[PDB]
DNA sequence: AGATTGTGGATTGCGA
DNA sequence: TCGCAATCCACAATCT
């Protein structure tokens, strides 16, 4: 299939995943919860493109900041892991608002650092 | 069997 | 001009 950019929130997948994880009482979430929460918290995805869900899954594995946490520490788990974030491994620029066409046509928090790094609750207009 | 989680090779578009 | 997030896809192992 032809590569296409699709409308999405103007924050990295890393940032959005980290934000919803850090907002979870236990600071960890499963994949399906991460997907539902990202869309809920950043509702700039379109009904006609589902591939952002694959990109979320890809970002959990591709970024060192995400940690696969087994239900039982003593028993690693092929599947169904919780995901946590090591904020020390988040690149600083990863949390910055992105200057995309979608950002520009709407003009958003300038940086998600308060919510990911400093325990603040995310509450967008 | 088919769907899902987890991983990862690889190319793209586009902001800087 | 090109770094790099975004994105398309394949696959292994496991869940339903
Ligand atoms: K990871």
């Amino acid at each position: 299939k032809r590569y296409l950019r699709h409308d999405k929130p103007p924050y990295t997948y890393l940032a959005m995943i980290a934000l919803v994880i850090q907002a979870a009482p236990s600071r960890r979430l499963k994949l399906a919860q991460i997907i539902r929460q990202v869309q809920a918290v950043f509702p700039f995805f379109r009904e006609d493109y589902e591939g952002w869900k694959d990109s979320i899954r890809h970002n959990l594995s591709s970024n060192r900041c995400f940690r696969k946490v087994p239900k039982d520490p003593a028993k690693p788990q092929a599947k169904g892991n919780f995901w946590a974030v090591d904020v020390s491994l988040i690149p600083a620029e990863a949390l910055r608002l992105q200057n995309t066409a979608l950002c520009r046509r709407w003009q958003f928090a300038k940086d998600l650092g308060p919510y990911v790094l400093h325990g603040r609750p995310y509450r967008p207009p």
